[PDB]
Parts: C-alpha cells; sequence; structure tokens
C-alpha cells in the first residue's frame, strides 16, 4: 500500500481535524491509536489496523510522529491547540524556512508568521526547506534565520524532531539571508 498517502491523512488527523475521523486528542496532542484506526476504516481505509498506523510512525523519515503504548501524536505542525514538550538538544546557530518568492515582501514587513498553525516551523535541513517551499509554489526562496537573534529577544526555539524546530514568530531582522531556488 502507499505509506505516504496514509501518512498524509494521518498528519491531517493529528494536526488539524481529529474530530472528522472520530478522534479526541489530549492537550498534549495524543490520540488513541484504536480511535485513529476506526476513523480511517470508516473513511474507506478498509485494511488499516494498529500495526499499519504504528508502522507509519516508525517508518516516517522525518520523525513527524511519536508513539507510546496505545497512543500516537504529531510532534509539530498543529493548527489545533496542543502543548508538546521539546526534545533534548540545542538549536544550531542558523535554521532554514522554505517559502515562495511571492511571500518575501510581506515576510520582510511582518516577519515569518505562524499563519493557521500554532508555530512557525524551521528546519536544520536546507533540502527539507526547499521541499516545504515547493508545496506552495514553483519559485522557492529559503530564508536563513539567525537563531541567536530570536533567542536573545526572548523567543524560544524549541526542538520538535531531529531537524524541526518551532518558534512563535521570526522578526524580519533575524532573517540573515535569502537563497533562491527556481
Ligand atoms: N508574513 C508572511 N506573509 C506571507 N506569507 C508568510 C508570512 N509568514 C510566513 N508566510 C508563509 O505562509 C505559509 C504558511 O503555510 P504553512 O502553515 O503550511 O507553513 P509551512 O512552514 O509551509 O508548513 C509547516 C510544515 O512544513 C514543514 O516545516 C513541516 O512539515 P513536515 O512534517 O513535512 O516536515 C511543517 O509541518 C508559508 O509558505 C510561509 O512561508
Ligand atoms: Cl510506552
Ligand atoms: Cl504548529
Ligand atoms: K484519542
Ligand atoms: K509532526
Ligand atoms: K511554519
Ligand atoms: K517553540
Amino acid at each position: 500500500h502507499m505509506r505516504v498517502r496514509l501518512s498524509k491523512t494521518l498528519a491531517g488527523i493529528l494536526r488539524h481535524h481529529p474530530g472528522r475521523y472520530g478522534v479526541r486528542l489530549t492537550r498534549e496532542g495524543w490520540a488513541r491509536v484504536s480511535e485513529v484506526v476506526e476513523g480511517l476504516r470508516k473513511a474507506g481505509w478498509s485494511w488499516v489496523e494498529e500495526w499499519h498506523i504504528v508502522g507509519v510512525a516508525l517508518h516516517d523519515p522525518k520523525g513527524r510522529y511519536e508513539l507510546r503504548n496505545g497512543e500516537i501524536r504529531a510532534r509539530y505542525g498543529h493548527s489545533i491547540p496542543v502543548n508538546v514538550e521539546p526534545l533534548p538538544g540545542e538549536p544550531p546557530p542558523i535554521l532554514y524556512h522554505g517559502t515562495t518568492e511571492e511571500a518575501l515582501p510581506l515576510i520582510m514587513e511582518r516577519g515569518i508568521m505562524r499563519g493557521r498553525r500554532l508555530k512557525v516551523h524551521l528546519t536544520s535541513s536546507l533540502e527539507d526547506a526547499v521541499s516545504t517551499g515547493r508545496r506552495h509554489g514553483n519559485l522557492v526562496a529559503v530564508l536563513l534565520v539567525d537563531v541567536e537573534c530570536l533567542r536573545r529577544r526572548g523567543l524560544k526555539v524549541e526542538r520538535m524532531s531531529k531537524t524541526v524546530y518551532t518558534v512563535d514568530w521570526v522578526p524580519p531582522e533575524c532573517i540573515a539571508e535569502v537563497r533562491r531556488e527556481s
């Protein structure tokens, strides 16, 4: 079966619309795998069981998901209120945010903003930043973000996966450089 298709649906459940699949999340974002399974099956994923949902989490190349006995959550990316504790580690001095060239003027005015999500998402992987920008358009720009510039003004830069870090907002003055990718 197509793991990527099931993972995209699962990310939607755990980040955006759990109730549409019969799921209630705890305030830390955790879903009961059994509830996720039943909702997917009712939506036509007629073969899915716990084994497959757990497998999506374990095989995810990015570490999007976290498991503990009976439960699963998304580590980041949510548009519904959750509190996820950070993974250990310090952020590197530069992080990336992929976007579109068309967004640059308003980013240079208002900073990088969270939009519909709880946080602005940054990555230590330039390649991942490019692929994220490409979801929004073909003319991609990657912002290099000065992490100490965020931290010294009191903005926590929290590690959510091996490569993804969240921050409430990126002030325009903390954008060190723009790299073009067409
Ligand atoms: N001041 C502004 N004026 C105009 N535009 C602005 C401004 N600030 C930002 N923007 C743009 O708005 C779009 C928001 O879209 P958005 O919420 O989908 O954010 P975005 O960062 O793309 O997605 C998060 C997922 O991307 C990976 O970090 C990870 O995904 P993975 O789990 O696959 O690793 C994560 O979940 C973005 O274009 C952003 O630049
Ligand atoms: Cl456990
Ligand atoms: Cl978020
Ligand atoms: K649940
Ligand atoms: K995630
Ligand atoms: K973001
Ligand atoms: K954060």
